[PDB]
Parts: C-alpha cells; sequence; structure tokens
C-alpha cells in the first residue's frame, strides 16, 4: 500500500534523475557519483517516449521483466508482488534491510513481498525529450518503517 512518505520519496528521486540527467549529442547521459548512487535504496530507470530502456541505475532482470511496456505511457503507481529471493536481489545493497529480509525467509514458508513503483512521465522541454522515468523502492512495504 502507498503513503504520503512513499509517494515523496519516489516522486523526488524521479526528480532528482530527471535533473540530473542531460541530452547531448543526441544521446541520454547520467553522470552519476557514487555518493548519489549509494544515497537512496531506490532503483531508477529511464525510458524514451517508445518505451526503450535508456538508462537503468542497476541492473535485476526479474524486475525488468515486471514493468510492464503499458505502464510507461503515462504518470501512475504500481505494485509489484514477489518472493523473498527476487526481493534479496534488488535489495542487495545495505545489511540493515537484508538482515531483517532473511528473518522473514526464516520465519515464513513463503511470504510475498511487494514492491511499490512510481512512473513519471516528461514532456520534452527545450533541453530534453520526452522521457518516462520509473522509480521502484527497493524496500518492501512489508519492511518499512513506521
Amino acid at each position: 500500500s502507498f503513503d504520503k512518505t512513499t509517494f515523496r520519496l519516489l516522486r523526488g528521486e524521479s526528480n532528482l534523475f530527471y535533473t540530473l540527467a542531460k541530452w547531448e549529442n543526441n544521446k541520454l547521459h547520467v553522470e552519476l557519483p557514487e555518493n548519489i548512487d549509494k544515497q537512496s535504496p531506490t532503483m531508477t530507470l529511464i525510458y524514451d517516449e517508445n518505451g526503450q530502456l535508456l538508462w537503468a541505475q542497476r541492473d535485476v532482470p526479474w524486475l525488468m521483466k515486471m514493468i510492464q511496456p503499458d505502464w510507461l505511457k503515462s504518470n501512475g503507481f504500481h505494485e509489484i508482488e514477489a518472493d523473498v529471493n527476487d526481493t534479496s536481489l534488488l535489495l542487495s545493497g545495505d545489511h540493515s534491510i537484508q538482515q531483517q529480509l532473511q528473518e522473514v525467509r526464516q520465519n515464513n514458508n513463503n511470504a510475498q513481498m511487494t514492491h511499490s513503483v512510481a512512473v513519471n512521465v516528461y514532456p520534452a522541454t527545450s533541453r530534453m525529450p520526452k522521457l518516462t522515468i520509473v522509480v521502484v523502492d527497493t524496500i518492501p512495504v512489508e519492511l518499512k518503517s513506521s
């Protein structure tokens, strides 16, 4: 389930990467230093107006397969369910949550995890072509803080 905090985090990251991105010589450039890459747990994906991926913050095949093409045309919100192993492949970043994730695995037979997804479509501007930015919250809602 979405909460206001998640809405702001996802939208904020979307704006961060839209602002960071630049189009030059017919190509998208996302010059991303490491400390900003690790700043947030979220994972950002950027597609062109035809739904083709231009840049991914991290490459996680199972998740990419779950982002439906028809979700990339207009602003929206979506939730994707996945098993614990897939979530571990998506988080695979900072122990804190990871430690909690293993706790969930042990104490549940086949717990289902749910990941929050926000889609933001940016109309073309004088300096950037039309872009669709997808931001995935890598911390499943079952593990969210209160």
